[PDB]
């Protein structure tokens, strides 16, 4: 097994996740089976505790692992399926060691950070690197480990110490360290600043790792004198100093690393034996036709709260050869209390919603913005604007429908209004979480045709609340149709509505299975419908 | 609440525990209710996982807390009773925070070392400092926290960071830091070396604590030039530089701190309002009469494996106004395989055993040295040498007795020989651990008279194995007498033998309740018997 | 004496110099006599070794100190006159201590960094803080010390250690630390990043200084959540977290600190008792009329190479109530070899030069771009465009004049062409450096009238080369006039030319004496002439 440790220097958020993923897709293009691990130095066991505001969205794996969105970057760049233990945490490691201690497995010896935590990290990394994540079922050849946080974080210390030991346990032909750093360019003096990078590399070396590539997150391309200064003060060759500058699309990021000889460096160093990315980028840079989707979100205060949702829309948009204008709406703007309190942002949000071709209502938990989602679904239903409801957006659409077409003005989810006389959405447990099979109940469903005319579908879930089986037939009588159901029949997993071009609720998360080469069918159908090309697509 | 943090500088083992305890007994003599906390930066939840070779003996508290021997130093210097949570560990803290995270109590925020672990440490210290440990039932006024390990240990970092925050949360009149350091005196150049102390204080200050006293563990009294150099290079007044040099007895250690104005410093700094130690020391330095006890131990490879046992013997010896020669015997030396393999150490151990006045067989777990304990008990029974069997030594004495006086040559504990046809000691559960009540079953018992003629006794246990109730009457028929029993009658907790000056088995651990002013009655009876003064004592 | 230490966090160049100067001008407006010290942790004794590309221009003091441009910021914000020893360096300190050691002054003791270098720094700072730098001749009340570099620089370590000692030697009412840090705002995630600031403050605290204000260099105004996160993770009150964001002019920077209560904080902390800046800013933001000056420079590759020159132009521009467009030209672009090699940048530079109202030829040393300066002066003379030649630009103008009006095609400075038969500029020594007196030789000189009709002038010099006294009368015959001469008459210090609105050479550096309220008369005359208002000005 070859190991590449990607460490972060000055700040999080400098695209270290897409660099790690690009390094992997580079090595995948070299014919290698590549796996990846994310180390998150937080004490949290999983991302299931977090809001979408903490680290961005909680990404969901087949096994029901609620994990960091960098695992979604790995899956989206590498076409692999990961498990819970590919997201390593301080919580996982300390609990492992504590449980092992209580069981007596450390044989009455004093359990310490070094060795016992640092050994546990190495054990975990070796253990997990050998697990087939590629759908081929083959053992990986390279494991790209991203160490989250910065190298100066107190939490990162045991992981860096573990990797310091690891580079002697595993040989130098099997271990490489990449350091992703920030090079500021202040508007005062106009120079690109090497100082934080040399300080960060000095910290890294003080912890016993020497960076084998230093990757500068730079806005503009690197000055020769600055690349020279980095080679000097970070004590590496010019060959080892990469600048990943701003480029036109994500699709240029592997190309930019390839151009800088990162491919050649790894093949050489690790003793080893991108035209798709080129043509995706070249098509993206030549888009003229434009589509707009209203993203009527709860978490819209931070864009990364809907990261994979946006990625799935962008896959779908590029696949239909259109540019995309995602109209990010805070759903609390559409709620009538904002009409009395701050009518400016109400009418801005409604202007955005009215001017979008399609409506996306993504997932979420809790009451805030739910009536704004219902407002947007009402608009979408009445005006016959293409609609995708994802999880919460399916649940709220079934509610919205009943509030109109059954007159159930009291109706809601039991999550929001438990004292309703029409609990059309009810708790049906813990969380239905990870991959399950949905069965298609009707050949005439638009979603079955988009899902390749398959009789079943396997998709990733993260829900407690389901549509009420008692009220099902009252809804379904009125030209709603629960076309996708669970294997038990008890859970309504996809819904369509008659006499509308595309009004679809999906109870799962299609966005987690979306790849550029294979856009998630509900998001694709939405994009197709928003351009009026869905009938043409279905006819072909 | 006033807090004193005692940090360790260069090494563990430089008497930081007895300094922390002496600081406490000083403040207790100032009229304050003093409690103490031990922070052990290990990942172990408790000391119950350890051998006696790791950190010395596992000390046991009333609540059944298996803890570090520094808690025993606290109890022995302060006359307090501690609980489990007075021994803080990294395991305890991380598990607390992880459980709290899984329960959702951190509200979807990223749980980090700073703040969440460092807050948890402060919470714990404040929480536990308010708990009455003094038998008076009053709230403490001072909490002495000993930080175990060294300040440069990776494990100590969150605790020092917690205390860095704490000194601003709690005010400077309520927080003081003592740093216990080593000053080497090499035989090469003869100078006392300040270098490790200034480096250690520099590390401590780099972590944001400034030492308010620097306590030099010095062999010889400190040179004026060296005390000057410490005041300079550790950036403190000469007033703040203590040397705790080698002195004649433990009883001189509080006096030596008192003499150096540590009393005055604390009273001043913490905005607050030893003749017993003097007379104990003065009596100790004037002992002429000498008694010898054979300590026939399993763990005798390291002396601190029987720390509180030795302390109890020394209490008892000083109380009878005799000097003590503890003949530390490795019990594997008395086992006949050593007679064939290495007869020199066999005859050395037997020479020691034969030349002792009394025999002590302390506790332990596992087979190694158990037949050597049985050998020593056989000697003690036959030669009528005063015998104290503690826990294992009670169990093995009941076995030894049966092997002779019932002819049960096969007999043992089920722990050692489960395939015996005479399991005279059997498992009777988990561990009977912490304080329970024993009831005295006979007025004529020597042990009842030593325990003040009380009908009951409360003592600290740590055993799974008990004497077999079925075989009880076969043993008791032959002039053995199980004078102390549990409240249920099922468990035999003290045994005596007829026609011997003092042959006592106790199933508990008397050594944990031993204080200088109140020597544990079984160890006192042993010492009295070994001098032949036990009849005279009982007659009075 | 009150001391304020301004430390740099993440990078140099984030305006720490103008923050230190603004803190000083704030305290000056509070009625205090303020001095300042710049510590440059480089081993260089002075800035006289440097090119203008290293740290920006070499600023010159009255005493002939060649120093960092931050001393010029101090003089320009505070209206003080500094000396050599207000620029402290590692070179100065180590040489001081070494010389003192060789003299035996350390009394046979081992001279170390701590104490002897760190004491020397404290000695120097106390010594120099008491020196009257205010033209009032009064002793300072506050000393603002800027520590150059970053806090993580190896070179900064003794200075931070010195200041760590200093805050106990000098009391807390007399010492304050400000930390100027960078808060990045990446275009990826859009968040303002606290991480480098908390890491930098953690480093600072590891070296024993706690920041009393943390000053965030932010592009945009600080988010409340980010200011909160800084207060948490940098362990200071929200009161202590300043953001110095991008603002319309330099004149807003003291106002922005005032608004954030920095005034109040210092008055409180240091136990002490801006309408000009407001009206300068308000006038600057209301400029409509625009003037352009061609800056035909050698060092124009980096703008800060001509820092005080640009400042003097901007003073002059604002004083005449015009906006300024400085047309920064690399003089090597105007040299005919660029016409053959790269004619695009030749014609760009010439287009800039032709389209400017006035021409500035600043100072420099060495041959590169000197013929381009002569090209620009030829243009300025012939086209009668307002000309200011500063030092090199005076020397080259005398040369240019002789090349035309005396036909001396071979003529140059001896610095450039020593083998000329017309050395019209010659070496006349070392460097004439610092303040000297020039005497005005003619009442009818435009420069005498601009300099208040004074018979003498005292200005700051930095030249070896002078105009040749033998060739003087050949030049002066032709309607050149050396109106300003040295007290010895041997050195030609100001030259004017007849039949031109403003063609002035000054041999000194007027830019170092320029203040916003008192623009340097040669730069003012240039700006006036470039608008055609110079006759009107002289008439009044
Ligand atoms: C160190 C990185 O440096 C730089 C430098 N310059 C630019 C970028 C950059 C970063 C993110 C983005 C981005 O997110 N773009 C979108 C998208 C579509 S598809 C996808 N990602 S994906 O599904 O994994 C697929 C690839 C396998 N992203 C439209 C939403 N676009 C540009 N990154
Ligand atoms: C920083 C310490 O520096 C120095 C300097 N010089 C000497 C010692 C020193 C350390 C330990 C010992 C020791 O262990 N002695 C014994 C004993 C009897 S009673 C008891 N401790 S006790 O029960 O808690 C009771 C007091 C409340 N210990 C005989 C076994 N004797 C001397 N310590
Ligand atoms: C931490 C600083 O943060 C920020 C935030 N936003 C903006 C600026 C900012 C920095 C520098 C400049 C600047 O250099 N401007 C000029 C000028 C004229 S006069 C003079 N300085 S001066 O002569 O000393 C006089 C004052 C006493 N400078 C025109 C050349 N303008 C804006 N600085
Ligand atoms: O990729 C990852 C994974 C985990 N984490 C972890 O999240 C926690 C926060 O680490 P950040 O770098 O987000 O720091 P911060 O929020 O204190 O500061 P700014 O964002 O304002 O710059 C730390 O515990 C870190 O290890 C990341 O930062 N990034
Ligand atoms: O071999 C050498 C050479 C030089 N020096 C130098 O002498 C100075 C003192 O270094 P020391 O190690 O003697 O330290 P100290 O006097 O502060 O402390 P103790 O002796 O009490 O332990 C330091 O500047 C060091 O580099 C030596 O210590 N030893
Ligand atoms: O204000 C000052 C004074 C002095 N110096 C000193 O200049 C030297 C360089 O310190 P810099 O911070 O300029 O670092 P660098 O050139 O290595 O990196 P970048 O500019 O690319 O970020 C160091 O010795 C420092 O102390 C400054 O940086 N700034
Ligand atoms: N994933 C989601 O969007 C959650 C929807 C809803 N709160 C549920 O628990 O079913
Ligand atoms: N505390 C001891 O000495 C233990 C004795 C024996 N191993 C038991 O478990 O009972
Ligand atoms: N200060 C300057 O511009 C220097 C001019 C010229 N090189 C001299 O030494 O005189
Ligand atoms: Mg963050
Ligand atoms: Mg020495
Ligand atoms: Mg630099």
């Amino acid at each position: 097994m070859k190991y590449i440790l990607v460490t972060g220097g000055v700040i999080s958020g400098i695209g270290k996740g897409v660099i790690a993923s690009s390094v992997g897709t580079i090595l995948k293009s070299c014919g290698l089976h590549v796996t990846s691990i994310k180390i998150d130095p937080y004490i949290n066991i999983d991302a299931g505790t977090f809001s979408p505001y903490e680290h961005g969205e909680v990404f969901v794996l087949d096994d029901g692992g609620e994990v960091d969105l960098d695992l979604g970057n790995y899956e989206r760049f590498l076409d692999i399926r990961l498990t819970k233990d590919n997201n390593l945490t301080t919580g996982k490691i300390y609990q492992y060691v504590i449980n092992k201690e209580r069981k007596g497995d450390y044989l009455g010896k004093t359990v310490q950070v070094v060795p016992h935590i640092t050994d546990a990290i190495q054990e975990w990394v070796m253990r997990q690197a050998l697990i087939p994540v590629d759908e081929d079922g083959l053992e990986p050849q390279v494991c790209v480990i991203e160490l989250g946080g910065t190298v100066g974080d107190i939490e990162s210390m045991p992981f860096i110490e573990a990797f310091r030991q690891f580079q002697f346990k595993v040989k130098r032909e099997n271990f490489c360290n990449i350091h992703v750093s920030l090079v500021p360019q202040p508007s005062s003096t106009g120079e690109q600043k090497t100082k934080p990078t040399q300080n960060s590399v000095r910290e890294l070396r003080g912890l016993g790792l020497s960076p084998d590539l230093v990757v500068c997150r730079c806005s503009n391309p690197l000055d020769t004198s600055v690349k020279e200064k980095i080679s000097m003060f970070c004590h590496v060759e010019p060959e080892q100093v990469i600048c990943v500058h701003d480029v036109s699309s994500i699709y240029r990021v592997p190309l930019l690393l390839e151009e800088q000889g990162v491919v050649d460096y790894f093949l050489r160093r690790l003793d080893l034996p991108l035209m798709k990315w080129k043509e995706m980028a070249d098509r993206y840079d030549r888009l003229l036709e434009t589509c707009s989707i209203a993203l009527v979100g709860k978490y819209t205060k931070f864009s990364d709260s809907y990261a994979s949702v946006i990625k799935a829309l962008e896959h779908s948009a590029l696949a239909i050869n259109h540019k995309l204008e995602i109209k990010y709406i805070d759903s609390t703007d559409l709620e009538p209390s904002t009409l009395q309190e701050e009518p400016v942002r109400y009418h801005e949000a409604w202007q955005k919603l009215c001017s979008a071709h399609g409506v996306l209502v993504p997932g979420g938990f809790g009451v805030r913005g739910t009536e704004g989602k219902i407002q947007a679904i009402a608009w979408a239903r009445k005006q016959k604007k293409p609609f995708l409801g994802v999880c919460l957006g399916m649940q709220l659409a079934v509610v919205e429908f009943s509030r109109n077409v059954l007159g159930w003005q009291d109706a809601n989810s039991t999550e929001f209004d438990p004292k309703t006389s029409h609990p059309v959405v009810i708790d049906m447990p813990t969380m239905r979480l990870g991959k399950r099979r949905t069965l298609f109940q009707t050949k005439n469903s638009v979603m079955r045709k988009l899902y390749g005319d398959t009789d079943y579908l396997e998709e990733r879930h993260r829900h407690r609340f389901e549509v009420n089986p008692v009220l099902k037939k009252c809804l379904e009588e009125q030209g709603l149709k629960f076309v996708g159901q669970d294997v038990e029949g008890e859970r309504m997993e996809i819904v369509e509505l008659e006499d509308h071009p595309f009004f679809v609720g999906v109870q799962y998360h299609p966005e987690f299975l979306s790849r550029p080469i294979k856009p998630s069918p509900p998001y694709f159908g939405l994009l197709l419908a928003s351009v009026g090309r869905l009938p043409h697509y279905l006819q072909k």
